[PDB]
């Protein structure tokens, strides 16, 4: 562990903290007969109740000791100066200390100046909004991370493998998983980590898949155990390198399982990142007759669970998500062949309006359908790079989508008709 958290701080040097400083509160001298009350504990430590995390705790502090309670619920009220300069409440009071007092009074206590605002005129002093460099210039990670390089030319990268590959107990693990994610957050920042790392001798992939699993399982069986911020990391870092790789069905099947799962449900962010890498890695016969109950549209239209809606939406991302390659395309054949798309068609068929007038109630009934914007986004994804689905839509259904594209409504029904009919040009 302490070997790993030394490569973390030798590659990104984490600021350190400011552990403990000292601050002087003291009135506006030309506010003294205004203001009650004085500050008596000059100075303050930084680990003192109410003098932080915020500038706003301070002056909390402040209206709280000297019983100015009527500016106590008014942000607006007090005003904190350091170095003559009107800081924001919102700022990190260990952030004021070191990007403003201690460029001009380093190692002396900090000064903060409190005052009524407007008692004597309009402040002419400079406001300080964000203590950050008001330009929004984005660090360059391939000069930041730089250090992380060395990882792919030492063996590094496979040594950290190796060791998550070798963690079987989560708890005992854990530490260990935290630093070695941590470090691998860093090196996927660098383009030669991530080249390095998708090479298929370095089994990147189902060291990671392990790893995930093993972090899953940990908090099913115990609830808070940590399981669930590995998870997402994990999850974070196989997105990069997946990406990257692109710029098993048993696995394919453990990750839906995981959907099903009410841990992932109930985590949005470790579900969202499976929802992520569910494409790249695109049984499989089973998991598309599992999806095909989730195809009752006029029964989603009658009623649907969250759960059905939830589902729903995943198989849509699940099938704009497929590759165009000999496995996407058996498993886009395979959803053709359990007939999920003949009965989006029969949908459609059955419910689209004959009126020539769009504007007319029957239409915006029609177009207000709660499966139909569900239904294009999921022939859209089938008939993307997929011959089999384009020719099915393209016998009887061009009519009905052309008439469905040249429709606005709060929906976006007619954008989605027109997206799947982009899709089928390339037929």
């Amino acid at each position: 562990v302490f070997i790993f958290e030394r490569l973390c701080s030798i590659i990104y040097p984490e600021e350190n903290e400011v552990t403990e400083f000292f601050v002087t509160l003291e009135k506006d001298p030309q506010q003294e007969d205004f203001l009650q009350g004085r500050m008596p504990g000059n100075p303050y430590s930084s680990n003192e109740p109410g003098i932080g995390p915020l500038m706003r705790d301070i002056k909390n502090k402040i209206c709280q000791d000297c019983d100015l309670v009527a500016l106590l619920e008014d942000d607006s009220g007090m005003e904190l100066l350091v170095n003559n300069k009107i800081i924001s409440l919102d700022l990190p009071v260990a952030e004021v200390y070191k990007k403003v007092w201690c460029t001009t009074n380093e190692g002396e206590p900090m000064r903060i100046v409190y005052r009524m605002r407007g008692l004597l005129g309009d402040a002419t002093e400079e406001f300080i909004e964000s203590l950050d460099s008001t330009t929004d210039e984005e660090e360059d990670e391939e000069e930041v991370y730089k250090m992380a390089g060395v990882m792919a030319q030492c063996g590094g990268l496979e040594c950290m493998l190796n060791r998550l590959a070798g963690i079987r107990d989560f708890k005992q693990g854990r530490h260990l998983l935290t630093v070695l994610l941590k470090l691998f957050s860093y090196c996927v920042k660098v383009k030669v980590n991530r080249q390095q790392l998708v090479k298929l001798e370095m089994n990147t992939l189902n060291v990671m898949l392990g790893t995930l699993n093993l972090a899953l399982v940990a908090e099913q069986e115990s609830k808070d155990s940590g399981g669930a911020a590995v998870a997402e990391q994990v999850l974070s870092i196989m997105e990069i390198i997946l990406d990257e790789s692109n710029a098993d069905k048993d696995q394919l099947v453990m990750l839906l399982d995981q959907i099903n799962s009410t841990f992932v449900r109930s985590n949005p962010s470790v579900l969202q990142g499976l929802l992520r890498i569910i494409p790249y890695l695109s049984k499989m016969q089973i998991l598309v007759e599992r999806f095909k109950p989730y195809c009752n549209f006029d029964k989603y239209d009658e009623d649907h669970s969250g759960d059905d809606k939830v589902f729903l939406d995943c198989f849509c991302k699940i099938a704009a998500g497929i590759k165009n390659n000999s496995n996407g395309h058996q498993l886009k054949d395979l959803i053709l062949q359990k007939g999920i798309t003949q009965n989006a068609l029969d949908y459609m068929k059955k419910h689209i309006p004959s009126a020539k007038n769009l504007d007319a109630d029957i239409w915006k009934k029609f177009l207000s359908r709660p499966a139909l914007p569900f239904i294009l986004r999921l022939l859209r994804g089938l008939a993307i790079q997929h011959p089999g689905t384009q020719v099915l839509i393209g016998t009887d259904s061009i009519p009905n989508l052309h008439k469905l594209e040249q429709v606005s409504s709060d929906e976006g029904i007619g954008t989605l008709a027109e997206n799947l009919l982009e899709a089928l040009r390339e037929h």
